[PDB]
């Protein structure tokens, strides 16, 4: 995977620290979680090539999470990858998204909550994973 060196967001859970970091710490049982539209940002350790998205949404048999997914490489300037997708409810394993592949030090994430709330809530992201998921092309 391509190596997240910082994350930035929107906002953030404080009271129960469901921070930023906690979306790429390799630990599926930490989450980030903000209310409302919100954003969360990865940045890369250099322009590179993306060739996937591993999102593993919080509760996701139970709430289909609605956002978009952004890169650039100033950070400033975006380009989308998709808009207005959902997550699947179908089960647990979380999904490898696919799409041409771009050049990018920025990926962001604008959410929408979910189908059940207004929280968008994010147990782990990667860049360019290996996992053993079927590919979803987003667009
Ligand atoms: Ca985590």
């Amino acid at each position: 995977t391509a190596q997240i060196v910082a994350v930035t967001a929107s906002g953030y859970d404080s009271e129960k620290g469901h921070v930023p970091a906690n979306i790429a710490d390799g630990d599926v049982k930490t989450r980030w979680a903000a209310s409302g539209e919100s954003w969360v940002q990865l940045e890369l350790d250099k322009e590179q090539s993306i060739e996937n998205i591993l999102i593993v949404p919080f509760k996701p048999t139970e709430r289909k999470l609605k956002f978009s997914i952004f890169y650039s490489n100033d950070g400033k300037n975006w380009q989308p990858l998709a808009e207005g997708l959902e997550t699947s409810s179908a089960d647990k394993n979380g999904e490898k998204l696919t799409f041409t592949p771009v050049t990018a030090k920025y990926i962001k994430l604008d959410t929408f909550g979910t189908d059940v709330n207004n929280w968008s809530a994010i147990n782990e992201i990667a860049i360019n994973s290996a996992a053993a998921l079927p590919s979803r092309a987003i667009k």
